[PDB]
Parts: C-alpha cells; sequence; structure tokens
C-alpha cells in the first residue's frame, strides 16, 4: 500500500461533521498523493481526548488532530480569548482574529516553536447552545442546574457564573449522563447535539449562543519532518479543502437543527441573552488579570474587528 501511515485522531464520533470532513481530508490526501499516504482515523476519544492528542502531536506519538485555538489556553493562556463567553461574535472574526492579528500570529509562533505543531487550516465548529431537562426560560433557570462541560476553564466558568453546578466530564460519557439524569444539562453546538443523539435524551434546548468553537486542522512537526516536500504540499492543501467543507456542514446544519429538533419533539425556548452576557462580563476581567498586557492586546484587536 502506501508509503506514509498516518493517524488522525478526534473527540467527535464517526457520525458528525468533524468526522465527515476528516474522511474527505483522508480520501483527498490519498488520492493526490497517489497512494503514497494512507491515514486512518480513531474518532470517539479512541486515542483519548483532545488534550491527550495535542501531547501527541508533540511528543511526535500522532500525526494530527483537531483542537480548538482556544484549547491552546492549556499551554499559553491568553489563547482563553477565544472561548470567552459572548466575546467573539461570529466565524470570520474568529478565523482573523488568530491569523491576521499580531497577537494571533505570536499565537500560532509559540504553537510551532514550543509544542511542535502546525495549523494547517481554520473551519467553524458552531456555536454551543444549552441543552436540559427541564425548561431554561431565562438566566434564574441555571441556578444550581447540574450541568457537564468538557473538561476546560472556560466552559466550567461559564457555569459557575451562570449558577450552574458545573460538572467536568469527558465527551464520551455525556450521553449516558444525560439518560440516566446523573446531570441535567449539557452545552454543545447544534450538530453535535444532533450527532452524538442528545436530542433523544434531553427534551429541552436553550439557544444560550454563549461559546463560538474554531476547529485547527493540526500536525505534528515530526509528521512534515518524516513526508517529502512534495507530499507536504498535498496534506497542506487538502487540509484546507476539509476546512472549507467543515465549515459548510456546520453553518448549513445550523441554518436547519432548530427545526429538525422540534419535529422531533425537543422544546426550543429562546432565554433573553442580556443577563447571561452580564453574568460573564466580570469574567473578562479574571482573563486580564491572568495575563497583563498580552490579553489587553488580543481583546483590543478582537474587538476592533468585530467592529468591522
Ligand atoms: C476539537 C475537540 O475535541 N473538540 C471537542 C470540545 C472541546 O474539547 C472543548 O470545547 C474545549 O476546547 O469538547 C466537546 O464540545 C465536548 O466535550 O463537549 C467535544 C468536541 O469534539
Amino acid at each position: 500500500g502506501a508509503d506514509y501511515d498516518l493517524k488522525f485522531g478526534m473527540v467527535a464520533g464517526p457520525s458528525s461533521n468533524e468526522y465527515k470532513a476528516v474522511e474527505f481530508f483522508a480520501k483527498e490526501v490519498k488520492e493526490k498523493s497517489n497512494g503514497k499516504i494512507d491515514v486512518a482515523i480513531f474518532p470517539s476519544s479512541q486515542l483519548g481526548d483532545d488534550r491527550v492528542m495535542i501531547k501527541q502531536l508533540k511528543d511526535g506519538a500522532l500525526d494530527f488532530t483537531l483542537g480548538e485555538s482556544a484549547r491552546f489556553q492549556i499551554y499559553f493562556p491568553e489563547a482563553e480569548v477565544f472561548a470567552l463567553p459572548y466575546m467573539i461574535p461570529n466565524f470570520e472574526t474568529s478565523k482573523k482574529a488568530l491569523l491576521d492579528t499580531k497577537f494571533g500570529q505570536g499565537l500560532l509562533k509559540k504553537i510551532d516553536k514550543e509544542l511542535n505543531v502546525q495549523v494547517l487550516s481554520v473551519a467553524y465548529n458552531g456555536t454551543r447552545q444549552t441543552t436540559s431537562n427541564r425548561a431554561i426560560n431565562s438566566i434564574e433557570d441555571m441556578k444550581g442546574l447540574k450541568l457537564r462541560v468538557p473538561n476546560a476553564a472556560t466552559n466550567l466558568a461559564y457555569a459557575k457564573y451562570v449558577g450552574a453546578a458545573p460538572t467536568p466530564m469527558a465527551f464520551s460519557e455525556v450521553y449516558l449522563a444525560l439518560q440516566t439524569n446523573s446531570v441535567d444539562g449539557q452545552e454543545n453546538p447544534l450538530p453535535t447535539i444532533q450527532a452524538q443523539k442528545f436530542y433523544e435524551v434531553q427534551k429541552y434546548l436553550a439557544l444560550t449562543n454563549h461559546i463560538l468553537n474554531d476547529q485547527l486542522y493540526l500536525i505534528s512537526n515530526d509528521t512534515l519532518a518524516d513526508l517529502p516536500e512534495d507530499l507536504q504540499k498535498v496534506v497542506k492543501d487538502a487540509a484546507a479543502k476539509a476546512a472549507e467543507y467543515h465549515t459548510k456542514l456546520f453553518v448549513d446544519g445550523e441554518n436547519s437543527l432548530v427545526e429538525f429538533f422540534k419535529s422531533q419533539g425537543v422544546t426550543v425556548t429562546q432565554p433573553d441573552l442580556k443577563p447571561f452576557k452580564a453574568a460573564l462580563t466580570p469574567y473578562y476581567d479574571e482573563y486580564l488579570k491572568k495575563n497583563g498586557e498580552v490579553g489587553k492586546m488580543a481583546i483590543e484587536e478582537i474587538s476592533n474587528l468585530a467592529k468591522l
């Protein structure tokens, strides 16, 4: 078969838009390399979660993974800006904030230099909404709600600041937790709610619109070093096409999925978001205290972009 047998790990499962785009990536790479590269895919946290996988890219033990810009906060806390709730208004602002600002370029350089990882392309992974086993009519209904979050500082802070009881748990554990009422809710973009069938086990959806997720196609520098230049170019080009498809999948899913969910019996609320935004405002201050002048710059540059 192939000269290069590469591995691509992800948290998302095999019915997800992420998996659809990663399968497209693997196909494009096999075709354009003339069969010289073959890509195996390990979804559903088969290799661990995304923190483990990012570490495996760093260590040269895994070739590819997906990760949010914001996830880099586990190494470079200033990256948290990408996840601060209600701070980034759309994908265009997120992508330009990473690629076209001095802050973002500085962060990409650190990732390459210190973590041994290159960003191949940037995709949209949806805006997070809140499912539950009780109606969320306003921020008041968050109070004491047992809200699963991923194992991520910003989602923990979101739950805390709205009044909820944050319960961190790996993605792979969520469906059972919802089904059994071990937690009262969780929070994820619409397409994820569909792919994991969380709508099967949650009677309610609230459009809290709280955190916008991007999605980085990541490659280990050890992988790039293992590939000849012309196959490096194949990989880079394929990642560019896959990200565009990935983003389209999420945009078209978001535009359609509330109606789908209603048709499956889900009750869909639209709480006033003004008090959600006000509740999180002070967490921006925590960010600024933790990250100093780099943090300040990040927020100014995003503000300027959002203004366009
Ligand atoms: C690239 C990646 O693995 N994204 C995953 C994210 C991030 O881990 C989290 O947003 C913190 O960055 O968590 C999920 O939304 C979740 O567990 O609910 C699953 C999703 O597949």
